[PDB]
């Protein structure tokens, strides 16, 4: 696998999002995914609905938290609508699925990146944006505004983001808090510190959808 990759030069990457108060990370890390793979094997880049995972996926629990592998299982079992048919409120409401026409795309499956290996996790990004997980409750990430980020930070993982890049000394992740937020949205994590756990707990729980 090469030295750097990064799927926004692919046009793999919609602009980044602000979930707001609400703890529905989970879903738009899994639409970072659900994005990138339907603009690898069709060619079009289009943005997919995080409402519909927040209301739809019944393992999950709304703004109160929810799950990566369950709200992509969801989009391999019955699909996906556009982020415009399904726009983001910031709330969870009823699933309203069934009333706004066929689904947009659908995937065949999900698979599970082999935890606390870094080099398993770059194999997975140099193919498509992966799906990680992260502590983000330190006030250094909270605050942080540029540079490849070293912690201070502990692994206890509560904030699930996109891996869409990486290079050398770093893994590139697209969050959810807006523009403003880090490098125009983007944080990178160091990487190689051969802490099994990966910085910030980042080689955890990582998970990406399969489309034949």
């Amino acid at each position: 696998i090469p030295e750097y990759v990064d799927w926004r030069q692919k046009g793999a990457v919609t602009p980044v999002k602000n979930q707001g108060s609400c703890g529905s990370c989970w879903a738009f890390s899994a639409v970072v995914t659900i994005e990138g793979i339907i603009k690898i094997r069709t060619g079009n880049l289009n943005e997919y609905s995080e409402q519909e995972l927040l209301d739809c996926d019944r393992r999950s629990y709304g703004c109160n938290g929810g799950y990566p592998w369950s709200a992509l299982q969801l989009v391999a079992q019955y699909g996906i609508h556009y982020r415009n048919t399904y726009p983001y409120e910031g709330v969870q409401r009823y699933c309203r699925s069934r009333e706004k026409g066929p689904y947009a795309a659908k995937t065949d499956g999900v698979r599970q990146v082999q935890p606390y290996n870094e080099g398993a996790l770059l194999y997975s990004i140099a193919n498509q944006p992966v799906s990680v997980v992260l502590e983000a409750a330190g006030k250094d990430f909270q605050l942080y505004r540029g540079g490849i980020f070293v912690g201070p930070c502990g692994n206890k993982v509560d904030h699930a983001v996109a891996a869409v890049g990486y290079g050398p000394n770093y893994i590139l992740i697209k969050n959810s808090w807006g523009t403003g937020w880090g490098e125009n949205g983007y944080i990178r994590i160091k990487r190689g510190t051969g802490n099994s756990y990966g910085v910030c707990g980042l080689y955890t729980s990582s998970f990406y959808p399969v489309k034949n």
